[PDB]
DNA sequence: GCTCTACGTCATCA
DNA sequence: GCTCTACGTCATCA
């Protein structure tokens, strides 16, 4: 049987992961390994990575999971990405974690300005 | 025999402003009446008015007319607004034509200020 | 640790 | 004297 590529023992692959963003990962190496599975929101994705909506929206290129909004179910969608996905485009958008890290370093200069 | 509420006296009206402005006006007089019937672009309308992209695209709101962009017809359509409409629009949001040269006023001390 | 949008300008590109 | 979008922050509101 086929088996998650983290640990190279399971065949149980979390549902979501699997099916939505279509990773043989299972459930326990989700949890062991954040840096690369957890899914983070929109508003978590333009503050940590700047990436801008028009990327975020565009369906052919992210996975995404929707869910209801934990505030009121009459608000837009929560929008769910991996975060492998996400730094995986913020590290080619902004060259690399050194670039990343750079960019955070640039905007914080302008609050300081503000 | 329905007239021109401007002349009173012609019965063909211009079939643009009659049929997509909804106005009972020939053409004589819309010529002759460019303060009130003179057809802006989209552009037009937000240099000379400040209104904005979310305005003047609400359908239910202003008629519009659209012919193709006359740059290229691969390019987004030319969208041609009434001047009666639009002035009148701007008039209630700016309170009134004096409100409407304020905020002229204040957007040229903008570039006054980036020097 | 929720999201959309609109302000605001202008530059592109279309 | 053509149009949209994006790039900017946020705030507000949904
Ligand atoms: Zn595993
Ligand atoms: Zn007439």
């Amino acid at each position: 049987a086929p088996k998650c590529i983290e640990c190279h023992i399971n065949i149980e692959m979390d549902p979501v992961l699997h099916d939505v963003f279509k990773l043989q990962v299972c459930k326990q190496c989700s949890k062991e390994h954040p840096e690369k599975y957890a899914l983070l929101t929109k508003t978590e994705c333009k503050e940590d990575y700047f990436l801008t909506d028009p990327e975020l929206n565009d369906e052919d290129l992210f996975h995404r999971l929707e869910k209801p909004n934990p505030h009121s179910g009459t608000f837009a969608r929560m929008q769910l990405f991996v975060r492998c996905e996400v730094e995986a485009f913020a590290f080619k958008k902004w060259g690399g974690e050194e670039g990343l890290d750079e960019e955070w370093q640039r905007r914080e200069e302008g609050k300081a300005h503000r």
